[PDB]
This record gives C-alpha cells, structure tokens and sequence, in this order.
C-alpha cells in the first residue's frame, strides 16, 4: 500500500571500521560489529512509501527536499535489490519516498542508520519483497542493518562474496537487560574531517593497527562481550566498549592522512569517565565515540542520577537541553546530592553540552498507521 516507518539510531560498542575486498559496493565489513539499539524516542527517523503508476520515476524526498534518485548510489542499490527479490505484479512500479527525522540539527547524530533502516522496511512491506530488513538497510548504510532489531544486535560479517549472509541478528532482546541505559552527550564537532565511509578504508590501507584488530581483536572481544551481556555483567562489557572506543580514535590517528573526529571536549569526557570510575572503585560508567565528537554513555538506572549530577558539576547544561526518554529518571536526577569527593575530578573549562539524550535500551522498527503518513491523500 503506502506504508510508513519509524526506525531508531543505534550505537555501536564494537566498531564497524572498513569495509572487505569485495564489499564496498555491498558494503560488507572486514568485520563484526555489535550495538545497542536506542529508543524511537525523542528523536526518529520516519519514512513513508506510495508504489505509483502514474509516474515515470522513483521519487525521493528528503527532509522536504527533492532529491535525484539518480544521483543517489545508495539508494538505487536498495532499489535494484529490491525490485529482484519481489512480484513480478510491482517489480515494474515505480515509488515515491518521503524521507524525514527529528533529531535537533548540527548535533551530528547517525541519523543515516536509521534512515535507511525506516527506508528498506517501508520499501519491503510496499513492494511485498522477500529480502529482510537488514540486508536490505545495509546496501544504503552499513550500520543500518543492526537498526532492524531491537536490542542488542550484532552485524555478522559473513563469508560469502554475495553477502547474503552479510546480516544482523539479535543477539538479546531490550527485555534482557533493563537496567543498562544510554547516554548522548551531545558535543560540538571537531573541524570537518573526511567521511565515515571513505575514511574508514583510509585506514584499511594505511594504519598499522587494522591488521591485528581483524584477526585477533574484534574476534576476542565479540566472545568477550557475548558472554557479559548474557551474563549481565555490567564492568566487562563497560570496558570492552571503552577499549574500542580507545581503539577506533587510535586507528583513526594512525591513519595517514591523520583522521580526527574528537575535540578536547571528547577527551576530557574521557578522562572524566576514568576519574569517576577511578573515585567510585569501579566501572561504573562507560563511553564510547562513534567517528564524531559526541559521547555515549553506559551505565546501569540505579546509577544513572550521581553519573549525570557528576557530569553536571564539569559540563554544566540546562535541564532544558536534556531529552530524557525516562521521565522519572529526570526527576531523580535533579534531587541528587552530588558528594564533595565527585567534583573537580578534572581540570577543564566548564561548558554545556549541547544536549544529553538518554534512551533505555530499544525495541526496533515500528510501522504507523496511514495517519502518520509523510505522503498526503
């Protein structure tokens, strides 16, 4: 019919970071790579699908703009995919896209994954086509694909030079572990620098520490992770995700030319981090950057409140810049006590974030009713 879509971002904990001989056209990783899925809300991406007979062309719109199909790669590849794996009564129908999202502006939020996610699952209802959502999300992104369950979800590289078992799979579901929560604080951006996609085979070629991390350290730390998160086993997993966060700012640094997407601020979260853990006796809190400045965060509920009070004490930020999913969760924040022992735990100048997003952990796509629609009667 016209069918409509919400899909969510996710944030990788193990990184994908290059893209396979073989795979730059359909985008499959020289390795895994695991992520939490957030909530749909506050911020979403949301697409809306008409199969068309009057028209000549697919039609793609984007945030209100019109946009050449044309000259869009990824989404033609979606398209091409599409339209072989579906009946021969709508391969021949042409489609109008109506693409939008309502993360807030320049907060350079991965709006892309869950864009394309929306895209491929609005495309396949309309068309009836038998590919799944994820394979499909990820010829238009790669890390689209883990937006397709929700949850903690792991993008399997696969083997085969077609990719068809290129493909995500949920690992556990959001009911597995409810106390983990997410965090974005939201950070401005370093100088612009080189794309996630052209960047990262940047470093395939050139930074001397791809190699191990293919086929030594993701393998060990996909095992290592599996077993935490069925384990609940908050400290592990907290520290294999700052180990790769560590590890892609690293790569990225080794690249040449140098790649950086972190600022002082970025650092500073980190070292913030660390001298918390450090305060506290353990890995209470985690970060994690994803190729920006912005840092997640992972923590447990009932740590959450003295996490965010200590953050507060270094990045002071409105509360109206906070967009929290959990609204009792706000409201045990702002009665915390923050003790004298987690303040200055580092020498920084004071600023806001930008924003601070928290999300439990996701259910996944969501298909709305025609009410919805991006696309009028």
């Amino acid at each position: 019919q016209c069918v409509t879509v919400e899909a969510p971002i996710n944030i990788a904990f193990i990184k994908y970071w290059g893209k396979r001989e073989g795979g730059e056209t359909l985008i499959l990783p020289t390795n895994d790579s695991f992520s939490i899925t957030l909530s749909a809300s506050p911020f979403r991406s949301k697409t809306s699908v008409e199969l068309r007979d009057d028209i000549e062309t697919d039609t793609l719109r984007l945030n209100g703009t019109e946009v050449d199909v044309g000259k869009t790669p990824r989404v033609q590849s979606m398209l091409l995919h599409l339209r072989s794996t579906c009946p021969e009564e709508l391969k021949n129908k042409k489609v109008n896209i109506v693409s939008e999202n309502n993360f807030p502006t320049a907060a350079g939020m991965a709006s892309s994954a869950s864009g394309y996610c929306a895209m491929s699952a609005a495309l396949i209802r309309a068309f009836k086509s038998t590919t799944n959502v994820s394979m499909l999300a990820r010829l238009g992104s790669g890390s689209a694909c883990r937006s397709a369950f929700g949850g903690f979800v792991i993008w399997n590289k696969g083997e085969k030079p077609d990719g068809s078992d290129c493909v995500a799979t949920q690992f556990v579901d959001e009911t597995h572990w409810p106390e983990i929560q997410v965090m974005c604080a939201v950070l401005k951006g370093a100088q612009k620098d080189v794309s996630s996609t052209k960047g990262m085979q940047q470093s395939l070629k050139t930074s001397p520490l791809m190699k191990k991390r293919i086929s030594e350290t993701v393998p060990e730390r996909m095992k290592i992770a599996s077993r935490a998160i069925k384990a609940r086993d908050f400290a592990t997993f907290a520290e294999i995700a700052m180990l790769e966060s560590d590890d892609l700012q690293e790569i990225c640094a080794t690249t040449e030319p140098k790649i950086t997407y972190a600022t002082e601020d970025s650092y500073a979260m980190i070292r913030l981090v660390k001298a918390y853990n450090a305060k506290k006796g353990r890995t209470a809190l985690a970060y994690t950057f994803d190729a920006g400045a912005n840092c997640f965060l992972f923590v447990l509920k009932e740590d959450l409140p003295e996490a965010v009070a200590m953050l507060m004490e270094h990045f002071p930020t409105p509360f109206e810049k906070f967009f929290f999913g959990d609204r009792e969760l706000l409201e045990k924040v702002k009665v915390v006590s923050l003790p004298d022992e987690y303040k200055k735990l580092i020498d920084h100048p004071k600023k806001p974030f930008e924003m601070l997003l928290q999300s439990p952990v996701g259910c996944g796509v969501k298909y709305l009713g025609p009410s919805e629609s991006l696309i009028p009667p």
